[PDB]
């Protein structure tokens, strides 16, 4: 027996998750087979043999309707207990969880250690206050001037505009139904131009030819812009330069902000011919376990990847060695959190929002 397992991706280090998964799995089945392949969720559907996968959410209703994946019974999951409340509800669809959340993200403001009038900065209309309209278009900033941000690419920008309309209507919502394109959201497209004007047209939209999506965060470290807003997981590549920023949660409005967390979740093949066996290896992929080793560095001159864990055990593993993690445990335990999900239609919507949102941003 095989089994055909796919890591998420996108992440500072994947191969320190394959080397998890892989230790933590022969502790329980040693004789199972794990046959480690390449498979992104933005681009492509489920592949018939490929029998556990990490997914993002937004694309979670589009699978479940399709018939693609087996829903998670309460007794195939381990110690659910210790998952993020929000995290676990945000992975059910037609009264059933559809997958096991293993990392979240969030953009969140960075900026340096003695700039406490930025540390006050709450939304992006308060942030354009303090640091103004870009005047340069140069690659990367000047030194300590402007903003720093990744909104290359139809997909992201698409992301950000159905995140922007939540924090607008002040109602969370799944978007089982996806909005119009027509109609344009006024508010909204004034927040991402404002972001844009922040920090400058051709550095905003800037793609590295090696696709290094990590690329922003070192310019930061070696003195480019004034403010960053980033990932979490943007402090590995800042490595010794991580202990020296300063970060907090970013609204994009004044209101009631809703904070919309992605979620990557590990599920299992509707087609696989190993049900049981693959459940398993679902919830050792997502344990506590394999999660703090992964993110844990691995070798010498290695950092943490400081990517958001979705369960309690691993915030209060890494805490005392990486005291970061603490304002990362607050950040993420907030009453108030969301997982942001989108409609069985995303596909079709994404193409559709890529012919009219550039030429609404300028
Ligand atoms: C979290 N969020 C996004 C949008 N993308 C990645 N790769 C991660 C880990």
């Amino acid at each position: 027996i095989t089994l055909k397992v796919a890591i998420y991706p996108y992440v500072p280090d994947p191969a320190r998750f394959q080397a998890a998964v892989l230790d933590q799995w022969q502790r329980q089945e040693p004789g199972v087979k794990l046959e480690f392949t390449d498979w992104d969720s933005y681009s492509a559907d489920p592949p018939d043999d490929l029998d556990v996968f990490v997914l993002d959410s937004i694309f979670l209703s589009h699978f479940v309707d399709a018939g693609y994946l087996l829903p998670f019974g309460s007794q195939d999951i381990d110690q659910a207990e210790d998952v993020l409340p929000f995290a676990l509800q945000g992975a059910k669809r037609n009264g059933e969880v559809y997958g096991l959340p293993q990392i979240l993200c969030t953009n969140l403001l960075f900026y340096r250690k003695g700039d406490l009038k930025i540390g006050q900065v709450d939304n992006i209309y308060e942030l354009y206050k303090k640091i103004g309209t870009s005047h340069s278009e140069q690659i990367p900033p000047p030194q300590n001037k402007g903003l720093l941000i990744n909104m290359a690419g139809g997909t992201t920008k698409a992301s950000m505009y159905l995140e922007a309309l939540i924090d607008v209507t002040g109602q969370y919502t799944e978007y089982d139904l996806l909005p119009p394109l027509d109609p344009l959201n006024d508010k909204v497209i004034r927040g991402l131009r404002l972001l844009i004007n922040m920090a400058g047209e051709k550095p905003s939209q800037y793609v590295p030819e090696d696709g290094d999506a990590y690329v922003r965060a070192s310019w930061f470290a070696q003195g480019s812009g004034r403010a960053f807003i980033g990932y979490s997981e943007s402090m590995m590549r800042m490595g010794d330069y991580a202990e020296q920023v300063r970060f907090k949660p970013i609204s994009s409005s004044a209101g009631q902000d809703i904070p919309l967390f992605y979620s990557d979740v590990v599920s299992v093949n509707s087609k696989t011919a190993h049900p049981e066996l693959a459940k398993k290896l679902a919830n050792v992929m997502a344990s506590a376990d394999t999660v703090e080793q992964a993110l844990r560095p691995q070798a010498d001159g290695q950092y943490p990847q400081y990517l958001l864990p979705a369960r309690h055990q691993v915030y209060e593993a890494l805490m005392q060695d990486y005291p970061i993690y603490s304002e990362l445990a607050q950040i993420v335990n907030k009453p108030s959190n969301r997982v942001f999900r989108l409609g069985p239609e995303v596909r079709t919507w994404l193409k559709d929002a890529k012919q009219v949102l550039p030429e609404a941003l300028g």
